[PDB]
């Protein structure tokens, strides 16, 4: 035996007035590593940055690539407000490996701030994470769980 | 300002070994309902089916708080025709709370077992809250889309 | 028959500063009451004040009389008009005897401390659990916001 | 500035009308452990024999240790011989203290009480728990198998 059971969960919080537009400006943010897990972070910005273009995020002010990443993104956060940008979204990878015991998870772990500019304020945030089966990969758990976060973005941008 | 999370979670668990073919011959058990929604089991029973079919389970025996003798009768019936798979499923919520704004909610829980020998090879259980703009129903759809999902992830 | 799971969740974040906290000026705002149940939030907001003094919060200030919207942020200018560094705001998300199969206890809250200068979120939870039958919703509530306090503690 | 969400989850499933009882007999089998961390398994279940224990549940059947599939289906069969009532299965799932942007124990378990001979399972947890970084694992693991037992407890009725 031994019980391995799979698992996700999301919490997502929305603050603040009226909508937010996905047509309006955008910056995507470097994200912060917090795992053990080299480059996640910079796969957890590519597969985000598609994820958003395809839910109809057009104008999205990026950083290009090149330590887990804390400087990069209040440096990024500094560039969009000279950018004039309306929200960034500000991410932390908090999980990103393949564990291997009985049989193989792959885990995938994000915690996403969506920050309006200039003032500052936080529009909304969300927390999720999942565990797949020995046949999924990483960057596949981790697409899901960025795919589950944007969705709830667009639905709570109302 | 009240803060109001929304939020989705789902725990899963296979307990034997070997393949689960989507290709084998199945049934689709009516679902319990433990909800104050009348008819939200036909409702979740309905939209189990459609799923299922999408997921490419095409050979979908199906037969006919409230439901627990007619399942209690469905599996038996399933044992009888010689499906393979009967999916029990529960219905925990279904319902569009109204507060500060609309919070629809839907949950379930899902037994896949394996027949003649009625052992449990896969369940789950999995819930979700959303948005104002929502339909329970949409929710719902999702919440079992993830399990059913799920359940196909196991070869 | 029927298969009705019992579940709890708990997610928590301090949002920055590495401050500390919890001898200083305190403040627990009314609670706001997004459920169906009448006073849930004035039990809600006893239950915390009690919870918060047996963990050690001795000075802590607090406020008299889907709503209560308004009461809340009446509060934040009282704590926000006297000394007060932290405000605890705190929402009732769920408090109910669900009625199905059996008897199922809900209690969830959301609750965000807010340092009173300049109103800085330092710290935020959820967490919400059911029970099984012979449980009283109120003492799953007081577990659930037991659960939140010596989070709010130990993230200091 | 990076986003490091604190979390616990519990799940549990009770399957069978009857009451199980706490004075009857049972069984703590080893653990199994699907983590990195040596010796986890024996440390969770002192740790689970202890709060059985506290609980109220003095007859308990335990194994002498020499990932342990092994030595559970063993222990399994022995409180078999013993005609026990009931015996506690757990698995390891998580036991470690997580070095990222801070420190984060983080422990997690999945228990089934197997009614015998039948080998019917009663009821079954999954809970796990991260915590902040002034925190111990041990009482992480302690925390989240206390909640499993606790409910376990208000589950089986009596």
């Amino acid at each position: 035996s031994g019980l391995v059971p799979r698992g996700s969960h999301m919490v997502t919080l929305r603050q603040g007035g009226g909508t937010v537009s996905f047509t309006d400006s955008w910056a995507l943010l470097p994200f912060i590593n917090n795992t053990e897990t080299p480059y996640a972070a910079e796969r957890a910005e590519a597969v985000t940055a598609a994820l958003l273009h395809t839910h109809g995020m057009q104008k999205l002010e990026r950083t290009v690539t090149e330590d887990r990443g804390e400087l990069k993104q209040k440096a990024a956060l500094e560039a969009a407000k000279q950018k004039k940008v309306r929200y960034a979204i500000a991410g932390t990878v908090n999980e990103w490996r393949y564990k291997v015991g009985l049989d193989g998870e792959p885990v995938a772990g994000f915690t996403l701030q969506v920050i309006e500019l200039p003032e500052e304020k936080v529009v909304w945030s969300g927390v999720a994470g999942k565990s797949g089966w020995s046949r999924d990969a990483v960057s596949a758990v981790a697409q899901q769980v960025l795919d589950s976060l944007i969705g709830d973005l667009e639905k709570a941008a109302a």
